[PDB]
């Protein structure tokens, strides 16, 4: 209810657009940039917590286009003199599709936690092994565009 209310706010009046890039991609544990990028909308509450619809391309293990679409949101918390030191937590739920399954919406439930410095953000999520090629974090830089 809450959470179908802060969807639409962030889809109706959003405040900046982002820019995401991914950055690096490594296995939990130890057991070039990964390719692609996406873009999307966001806003900062008043509880001060951040809100995004993003959309991104990545390419899969047959290099084909695999999109994700989603709502990300990140409990956070400023704890320096410099407020723009920001730490978060939270989770993003999505929709994928993949090539071999022509394109179905699949739903995707992911972690998200991030660290940043005003408009400069980086922030990742850990892939469960319950996904093909999972088991990995990976993480991005978000660039937060207008004042
Ligand atoms: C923030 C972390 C930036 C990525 C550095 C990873 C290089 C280590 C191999
Ligand atoms: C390969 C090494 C991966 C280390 C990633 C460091 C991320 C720190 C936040
Ligand atoms: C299902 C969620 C999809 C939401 C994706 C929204 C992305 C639109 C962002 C457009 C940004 C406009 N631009 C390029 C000038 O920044
Ligand atoms: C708030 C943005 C949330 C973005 C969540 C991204 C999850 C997908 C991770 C990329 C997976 C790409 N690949 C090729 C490694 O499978
Ligand atoms: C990307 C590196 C890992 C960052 C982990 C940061 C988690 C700190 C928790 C932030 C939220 C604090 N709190 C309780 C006010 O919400």
């Amino acid at each position: 209810t809450t959470f179908r209310e802060n969807i639409a706010q962030t889809w109706q009046q959003p405040e900046h657009y982002d820019l995401y890039i991914p950055a690096i991609t490594w296995h939990a544990r130890f057991a070039e940039r990964p390719w692609g990028g996406g873009f999307g909308l966001s806003r900062w509450d008043e509880k001060g917590n951040w809100h995004g619809l993003y959309a991104m391309a990545f390419k899969d293990s047959w290099n084909k286009w695999e999109p994700i679409a989603g709502y990300g949101w990140e409990s956070t918390w400023r704890p320096l003199a410099d407020e723009n030191f920001h730490l978060g937590l939270g989770f993003t739920a999505g929709v994928t599709a993949r090539d071999n399954w022509n394109y179905i919406p699949l739903p995707v439930l992911l972690p998200l936690a991030s660290v940043g410095y005003g408009p400069v953000t980086f922030q990742m999520t850990y892939i469960p092994g319950t996904y093909n090629n999972g088991n990995v974090y990976f993480a991005w830089m978000r660039f937060q565009f207008l004042e």
